[PDB]
């Protein structure tokens, strides 16, 4: 059986990814299953289950198992400050909030869930993540050091620190609900010299910025207000898979 | 041509590694390459280059040309705040001191040296560095706070982070010129639960310490002290890698 990272390596070694992002504390359980079911048939390719509103423990196994009850998609944690770690959930980006002005996202955090995290079969998955102006919720609770959109040069040093550190994707975040998206001569630049995968989230609503990006060299596209607040969540998704897909 | 981490791997795969560190501040640099030249005979794999001692950047080069003009084996940069990088050495440990209290340690400077880095073909080995009691001098200026020497618990908290976040290697540290190593129990326990190489360095004077250490199963012993301090380097080395490879 494949892992996660290999599914990710493999798809994005000669094409691109398409994520679907739940907020388990937005909407009830079974509504988020019905978001991730439109999201599969849609084209996406792994769910991603996370977000700002704090989480109930009980109430995120509650949304994990039905989500992976109506899908055949593998769901990843999208870890907040939280330890939303939860056993019901094929994997998790284990990740550091590298441009975090505080040791909490930085460090401190992943220590105290590595020893639960150890006990579980669960899949770890190594990420670098990157909040970028205007950073929304995640860069105000992750004390963010934002960096500006368009600031190829912080962007390069922070993404090649995190090759460097090991770390399998690095993620560009603009922020839950972003008004912008990370600019494209950011994805550009660091693709020109950067070895592992790079995923963009944040702000993404359209299929021509999801393509835009994508033919920037994005490897990956998170799309998440779009999903959960669309009413028709395939008719919104669909055309921003396809788009990523003719690149 | 092998990289420098495939040879660490491939000779801890059914073997252990013994390393030996010279302070470059601390002696000129043809005594530093003759340090080296009998460590090598000694039986050493890698010279280490690294300090407390702040460094001139006109002087390590000299340094490093003057040991790799001696030996053949591979100079492996082990950095400090300095930005000790030259691009006269074959490697660097890219480190992050985890458990230290400034940013600066575990991502700040690693983020300023990153571009740079890029820019030469010295090959970039993620390690995590992890600071003891008593820490010396690093755990002093690295705000490390430090680990106690038989804390299984914690220890294993920052070795399992370490491994998910992608690094390659850990390296265990009680400080430059420690009375004491770090506890076998640590290391035991942390290998039982870790898939990279475990490096201990610190406070290993003996070969009995270096054996004990190694037969408590670490992969890899960095002595530093002891090969700076003996006015005949071969006979107090060449015992400790003897001893170490019986294991
Ligand atoms: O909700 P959006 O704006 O699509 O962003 C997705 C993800 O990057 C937020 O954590
Ligand atoms: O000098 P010693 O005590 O051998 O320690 C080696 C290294 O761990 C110090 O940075």
């Amino acid at each position: 059986m494949m892992t996660v990272l290999e599914d990710m390596l493999r798809k994005t070694r000669n094409g691109k990814v398409h994520m679907t992002l739940i907020d388990p504390g937005a909407k009830p359980p079974q509504e988020c299953a019905r978001i991730a079911e439109e999201a599969e048939m849609a084209g996406t390719d792994f769910i991603m289950v996370g977000g700002s509103t704090d989480i109930d423990s009980r109430a995120m196994d509650e949304a994990i198992s039905a989500i992976k009850a109506k899908t055949d998609l593998k769901v990843i944690i999208f870890p907040g400050s939280s330890l939303m770690i939860s056993p019901k959930a094929d994997a998790i980006f284990f990740m550091s909030l590298l441009n975090s002005g505080s040791l909490e996202y930085v460090v401190g955090h992943q220590v105290k869930a590595a020893i639960p995290l150890s006990a579980m079969k669960i899949e770890k998955i190594p990420m670098a993540y990157l909040v970028f102006d205007p950073g929304m919720t995640v860069g105000r609770v992750g004390k963010a050091h934002l960096i500006p959109r368009d600031d190829e040069k912080t962007a390069l040093s922070y993404a090649l620190a995190a090759q460097y550190f090991g770390f399998r994707l690095v993620y560009f975040e603009a922020g839950s609900g972003s008004p912008y998206h990370v600019g494209e001569n950011v994805v550009r630049r660091v693709k020109q010299e950067l070895d592992i995968p790079v995923i963009v989230g944040g702000g993404i609503r359209t299929p021509e910025a999801a393509k835009a990006l994508a033919q920037a060299g994005a490897d990956m596209i998170v799309t998440g207000t779009i999903a959960e607040r669309s009413v028709n969540v395939y008719e919104a998704l669909h055309p921003i898979v396809e788009s990523i897909k003719e690149v």
